């Protein structure tokens, strides 16, 4: 019922301060609150969407770990950027991880990543799909450093998130407090569930597809944290706080300038790693995002608003179209098929009213009308052409 956290929309401790959030759960997406699953209500950081604990042992069990337990579910804990021992703020860490993950669950749910779509909850409450798969949220996980990860089994088995301590800076930095990292990881769950249907989570394995797998997560983090005062000239890094590097962890900033970020589809012909390929894809989606935010407006709301089934603003419209595309694209998608799934998602959602804005963005970075995956590791033909008749 209270969570002392960096609030949603404040990516990390360099962007703002912590605040006590009272009952932030969305009543439709989290009908038992975050503290309940319809069997019981907890005073620990556990409930329908997530089971969060300090997994110091780094193992596969979440029942042998310390978890905060607060009377009244008032998770109000100290946190200092000067503390050198991360275990001293483990309660704040677990609370922040639980908060961000639950908030993201609630947003995704409103956008259609719900029970029947293959989402992550203990009790689907009659809404379809398979339960017993609330995300296991391992704060200060002992099994690694300077990273984070997510494991996605088929619907009905839990997704598992592991958040590590990053130690290239002193004091060390806990990536529970970098919301974009949590969002990136959780999105691995989303895209693996949606792509090829919720029973099949081996659909994003081929290099180009795993590349999009990385890019969707970066994209969702950047989109969530887009600010109303931003213009399309704004650039965003990935993980600049957790990595203690103003340029972030990717090779270029997310940017609508081809000079700042020169990546196009042809760039993938000289790439061999999912994280560089994912930077290409998230940059393409950043272009889409700005076209649609300009057309439909920005927002800093936590939940979308709908005209019928269509989100009112361009931020949630982009995110909806991206998620809807994941559920339309084939297993092992190419960039081209992922593009076509997004455009087809807009045909279904708005009758194709955003075709021009979509194609302009895709064409700008080499995924225009003539673009082709080709064959082999270097066979891609990029294109800047826009189909006739759309604009
Ligand atoms: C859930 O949220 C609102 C307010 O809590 C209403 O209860 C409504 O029934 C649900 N919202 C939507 C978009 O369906
Ligand atoms: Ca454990
Ligand atoms: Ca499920
Ligand atoms: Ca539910
Ligand atoms: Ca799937
Ligand atoms: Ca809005
Ligand atoms: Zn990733």
């Amino acid at each position: 019922a209270t969570y002392q956290v960096f609030p949603w929309g404040t990516n990390d401790p360099s962007k703002g301060s912590r605040t006590i959030e009272t009952d932030p759960a969305d009543k439709t997406a989290s009908e038992f609150t975050w503290q309940g699953n319809g069997k019981t209500t907890y005073t620990m950081t556990e409930g329908n969407n997530g089971i969060a604990q300090a997994n110091y042992d780094g193992d596969n069990s979440w029942t042998n770990d310390y978890r905060p337990d607060a009377p009244g579910a008032k998770f109000e804990y100290g946190y200092s950027l000067a503390e050198t021992n991360p275990k001293k703020y483990i309660d704040a860490s677990v609370t922040q991880l639980f908060y961000t993950a639950n908030m993201y669950h609630d947003m995704l749910h409103a956008l259609g990543f719900n029970e029947a779509a293959g989402n992550f909850e203990t009790n689907n409450n009659g809404a379809g799909g398979k339960g017993n798969d609330a995300v296991i949220l391992n704060a200060q996980d002992g099994s690694g450093t300077n990273n984070a990860n997510f494991a996605t089994p088929p619907d009905g088995q839990p997704g598992v998130m592991r958040m590590y301590i990053w130690d290239e800076s002193t004091p060390y930095r806990d990536c529970s407090f970098d919301a974009g990292v949590i969002i990136h990881e959780y999105t691995h769950g989303v895209s693996n569930r949606l792509t090829g249907g919720p029973a099949n989570t081996g659909c994003l394995n081929v290099l180009e597809a795993g590349g999009m797998g990385e890019g969707w997560g970066d994209f969702m983090a950047i989109a969530i944290h887009l600010k109303k005062a931003d213009t399309r000239a704004k650039n965003y890094p990935m993980g600049d706080w957790i990595a203690n590097d103003p340029k972030g962890i990717r090779n270029y900033l997310y940017s609508t300038s081809l000079t700042t970020n020169p990546y196009t589809y042809k760039s993938v012909n000289t790439m061999s790693a999912v994280h560089t390929i994912g930077t290409v894809w998230a940059t393409i989606l950043y272009e889409v995002l700005w076209n649609l935010v300009e057309k439909h407006g920005n927002s800093e709301a936590r939940q979308p608003t709908f005209n019928g089934k269509v989100p009112t603003d361009g931020k949630f419209l982009t995110m909806k179209l991206v998620l809807d595309g994941m559920a339309l694209q084939p297993c092992s998608p190419t960039f081209v098929q992922a593009r076509d799934a997004i455009i087809d998602a807009d045909k279904a959602l708005t009758g194709g009213s955003n075709a021009c804005e979509l194609w302009k963005a895709f064409a700008k970075r080499g995924l225009g009308e003539g673009a082709s995956r080709g064959s082999g590791s270097t066979g891609r033909k990029e294109s800047t052409t826009v189909p006739s008749g759309v604009c």
